[PDB]
C-alpha cells in the first residue's frame, strides 16, 4: 500500500514524514543519526515516491491511510506538507502522537489576511505550470527550497537526486499536493494541542516566512535555524538531530 | 532553591545576563540605564553567588538548569566570563529558550590544553591555593586581574570592588566548585552545531581569556574584539558594548 | 572519460581534498560535505578509473596519486578512505610539501597480512572470481565494508547507491585496485614530518586492530570507534567529524 520501512530499534517511535514531491530518502543523511535513539519510520507519502498508486485526496484523507501503518504511539515528524500531515494526526488521534515536530512547515501555507505566507496565485500557477511542463515545475519547485544558503548548491542535488532515483509520482498526486498547501489552515486547530509540539524553522525559507506569531501557540516551542532555509536537515543535520534527542529525553 | 532575579527595563526583546566568577548581578550597573529601553533585562546572580545563597558547588549543567528554571520562555542570553559558560551551557541543552547566544570577555575552555591557549593549569591551581590560604588579598589580585592593561584600570577595579564589598561573598565551596568548572569544562566542540546566532565580545587585553581566530574557524558565529578593553569591556567602554547588542536585536527583528 | 573528475566545495580557505575507495566515487561523501563545507574548502575526487573517472584503466599507487596530484590544490588537508587512503598516503610521499596533514580512514599501510590483515590468496580470489562473476564480486567485496555494524543494512545500501548510479568501474581498473590493496605496503615510508591522523573502526573486518602496532609511528595519532566497521564516516558522521574540526584547529 503505503511504502513504509522500519529502522532501528529504540524503544521511542519517531515518524518520519517528507515533503511535497519528495520521499523517505530525503532522510538518507540523518537516519544514522537517529537509528540508535529510535525505532524510525521511513514513509513515503500515499502519491509520493514509492507509494504511486494514489491519486489526489484531502489531508484528513492521507492522514487516515498513513495513521493505519503506524505504530501504537511515537513521535510525529513532519517536514513542509509532511508537516501538515503530521499535524493533521494530532488533531485526529492526539493519543497517537506522544510529540508533534513540524521542520519548516506553516500551519497554513497561504498568505492570509496579517499572515504571512505564499501569494495563493503564485501557488496556484504552479498548480498550472505542472499541467504545460510536468517534470521541470517538479524540479522548479524543489529548487525554491535550498536558496539562500552558504550550501545551496549540494542541498540542491540532493533533494533534486531523491526525485529522480525513483519513478515521478503521479501528477494528480502532485497537484492534489499543491491543492492542500493553498487551501489548508491549522492555525486554530492547534491552539490546544495536548501534546509537546516542538517547532522548527529555517531563517532563509523562501516558503514559510519567519515563527513570533505562533509562539504567541503558547505552549509549543520553536527553534529558528539561522543559516538554513526550507531543508533544515539537509543543510544543518546535527544542529536538526539534537533537539529531537533532547526530546525523546524529555518525554521519558 | 530559588535564584536572585531582578528583571528590570521596558524594552521588546528579553536579555538574560549572567556575570562572572566571584562577583554579583551588580556588575551590570551602570550598562542597565543604556538598554532599559531595547531590552527587558534579566539580572541574575548565579546560584551560590551574591543574594543567591545557600548553594555549594555544582556542575556546569546543574547549574544552568537551575537558572533556565526562573528564565523567561524565550530570550537572549549574556555572559560574561563563567557566566559565558552558563549561558553557553544553556544555548546546548535548551535553544528553544534561546533566542540568541553572546559571551563577553569568555573562554569555552579557560585552562590551556595541547594547541588550546590558555590559563595554564598550574596557575589556576596556584591561584586557588592562594584564595584557600589568603582570602582578602587574593580577591584584590582578582579584581586587578579583570581590569589590568587599560587606560581606566583602577577606576574600574573600583568599580567591580564595589560590587563585591556591597553583597555576600559566595560560600567557600561555591567558589571551589566555580574555580573548578573553570578547570574541567570545554565546549569547543559542543558549540560547532549551534542553531541560533552566537556573538563573542573580547577585549584585546584580556589576560585572562587570550586573543579568538581558533574560534572564529565556529564559522556561524561572530566575534568582536575592543582593542582597548581587557576582561571587563561593559566597565571600561561601555558604549562599545552595547552597540552589537543593538545590532543583534536588529538581525532577530 | 579520459579525465579525473574534480569538485570543490566550500568557502572555509582550510583545503581538504577526500578520496574514496575501492569501487566507489566522490558520491560517497554525500552526507558528510554538509557537516564539512562550512569549515573547509572541499575538493570531491573521483579516483581515475572509477566514478565519473572512468576512462582509465588499471595503474600504479604511485601512477593514481600521480594522476590525482596534478589538479589538487598547492597545498590541502589530504583524507584517504579505505583504498583512497593508500593514494594519500603516497601523495603526502611524494610531495610532502603539498600536504597539510595526512588523515586515513579505516585503512592500512599494507593491507595484506603479513603483521595482521587480510590474506593474500583472498585478494587474489576476488581478483579471479572478479572474471567469473563480474558483479557478485564486486557486490560481495563492498559488503565487507559495512558488515559489522547495528546499521550494517542501510551502510551496505547507501554504498551500493553510489555505485550503480554512475558508470562502473572498469574490470582492469577495478583489477588493478585489487591490485595496489594486495601488493603494496607502505608501512617503513611513512615513519612523515606533517600531522598524522589515523581513524579506524574497532568492527572492521578488513582492516584488524593493528592501531596498537602503528601507534609504534610514534607521532601519528589514532582514534578507534567503537561501534564502527570498514565505513565510518557512514555509520557514524558525527563522531567522524569531530577530529576533523580539532585537527584544523591544531593548525593556523
Amino acid at each position: 500500500d503505503i511504502w513504509w520501512q522500519t529502522i532501528g530499534e529504540g524503544d521511542c517511535h519517531l515518524v518520519l514524514l517528507h515533503g511535497w514531491g519528495l520521499n523517505a530518502q530525503v532522510w538518507d543523511c540523518i537516519t544514522p543519526q537517529l537509528a540508535s535513539h529510535f525505532t524510525l519510520h521511513l514513509v513515503d507519502l500515499p502519491g509520493y515516491g514509492r507509494s504511486g498508486g494514489f491519486g489526489a485526496m484531502s489531508l484528513e484523507a492521507m492522514a487516515q491511510r498513513v495513521l493505519e501503518q503506524a505504530p501504537p504511539q511515537a513521535v510525529w515528524l513532519g517536514w513542509s506538507l509532511g508537516g501538515l500531515v503530521a499535524s493533521q494526526v494530532a488533531i485526529m488521534r492526539p493519543e497517537r502522537v506522544q510529540a508533534l515536530v513540524t521542520v519548516a512547515s506553516s500551519p497554513c501555507f497561504a498568505a492570509r489576511d496579517d499572515w504571512p505566507g505564499i501569494k495563493p496565485e503564485v501557488l496556484a500557477g504552479f498548480q498550472q505550470q505542472l499541467s504545460d511542463d510536468f517534470q521541470r515545475t517538479v524540479e522548479r519547485f524543489l529548487a525554491l527550497q535550498t536558496m539562500g544558503t552558504e550550501s545551496a548548491r549540494q542541498d540542491a542535488r540532493a533533494l533534486k537526486q531523491a526525485v529522480l532515483s525513483l519513478p515521478m509520482p503521479s501528477a494528480e498526486a502532485l497537484n492534489g499536493g499543491l491543492e492542500i498547501l493553498r487551501t489548508v489552515d491549522l492555525r486554530q486547530a492547534l491552539v490546544r494541542l495536548p501534546m509537546p509540539f516542538l517547532r522548527l524553522y529555517g531563517r532563509l525559507d523562501g516558503l514559510v516566512p519567519r515563527i513570533v506569531p505562533l509562539l504567541d501557540w503558547p505552549e509549543s516551542e520553536s527553534i529558528l535555524f539561522d543559516k538554513a532555509a526550507h531543508a533544515p536537515f539537509v543543510s544543518h543535520p546535527a544542529a536538526f538531530c539534537e533537539p529531537l534527542l533532547a526530546l525523546k529525553t524529555r518525554l521519558g
